[PDB]
């Protein structure tokens, strides 16, 4: 309807799909919303996975959102340096009722300056990069400060958006759509922290990440820097 | 030589018993994943979300896996000689059949849950009989090469496990870490054994017109398949 909640994805080259997608087909389930996905121009974007998703709208021409959110990926490196994008993200969040992100996304709020001394959180790997971005590092998987809500890594997205849910709704509707999702996990294995993986796999993962938190770093320190100037 | 993943793409799709399970299993090593439809092209899920079918059923190479995911559309797929026969096709020769959510009505209206054990979505599970399924109330069931998940977000579950088939267990706690994947939900309904009376019942109103009509062409389809 013309009246419904607006809510808006970012949409980038080399997102992580799931961090999008699954906060996607949640609050979609929602009364009454829609559902933007945003970048330069409509049009295919591919994710990380090769996985194609669409763009919606230009940043011009997407409608004031009631909920932004910065769904993270490979993909973020570029978006903190990204001038178009974080122009956007600045002019949404100051009057969004929810400014939101899931996994590195919030690296990108980092970077367009809305977590100056607000609590956030981050996939894991990368969590030591919100401080200087001037975060309060908070190691819990969805982080609340004042009209600012991030989620964890990339599946933290589910559990983001089931708590969104029930604070644009309430929490039998909330419930409603956990319920119409089969949301009762059961995980085969207990690796999804890296305080319960076996100590091997969590190496092997570390090791995966060192150069892109190297090359995130580098990135970071900038972005931190034009918010210094 | 890579391991050939294939998931059947179709209108109305719930898109996330794709996308979870997509992006769980193009984390592994050594995986080519396709996104089959008649042919390539867009296809809009039941959200409006618009997901691009990367080949047609005939440029589909021999798959190692087929996933169906569920959805709306499952209802028309149930109907739809082309895609059942498809999947049959794809079904002869695969190490793994697989399905998420109400996908398995699919496989099961596709002849290929005859005496196998399978779940569903819990809204649908009682469809999973009448086409000749041995009805588990599991989130993820194993028979044989068969491996079908539960409702929706059991799709990740399903995913994670079928990693652990295709490579190993540490393979696939290396994915489940990459994925953050140490869920904590912020309620307790995710099932209807646990969600409250009143919740179940606003999903089981919600659920009803398209419970009666998937009835309707689940006797349909068993007909099919017992002459």
């Amino acid at each position: 309807s013309h009246m419904a909640v607006q809510i808006g994805f970012l949409l980038f080259p080399e997102v992580q799909q799931l961090d999008l997608t699954g906060p996607h087909d949640v609050l979609a389930s929602l009364p009454d919303v829609q559902v933007h996905l945003i970048w330069k121009e409509p049009g295919p974007v591919v994710a990380s996975s090769g996985l194609v998703l669409q763009a919606t709208t230009s940043f011009a021409d997407c409608p004031p959102l009631d909920v932004i959110c910065i769904p993270g990926g490979t993909g973020v490196g570029a978006l903190m340096e990204d001038p178009q994008a974080l122009a956007f993200i600045r002019q949404q969040a100051a009057r969004a009722r929810y400014v939101t992100s899931v996994s590195t996304g919030s690296l990108v709020l980092g970077a367009a300056g809305l977590l100056q001394g607000k609590r956030a959180t981050t996939h894991w790997a990368y969590h030591e990069l919100l401080a200087p971005l001037g975060a309060i590092p908070v190691h819990e998987r969805v982080v609340r400060d004042g009209n600012l809500l991030t989620g964890g890594g990339i599946t933290a997205g589910i559990d983001f958006a089931l708590t969104l849910a029930a604070e644009l709704f309430d929490a039998a509707t909330a419930q409603r759509v956990q319920l119409q999702l089969e949301y009762a996990p059961a995980p085969p294995f207990n690796a999804g922290s890296p305080d319960t993986a076996p100590a091997s796999v969590v190496q092997q993962a570390r090791q995966r990440a060192a150069d892109s938190l190297h090359k995130r770093r580098e990135i970071t320190l900038r972005a931190a820097a034009r918010l210094a100037a």
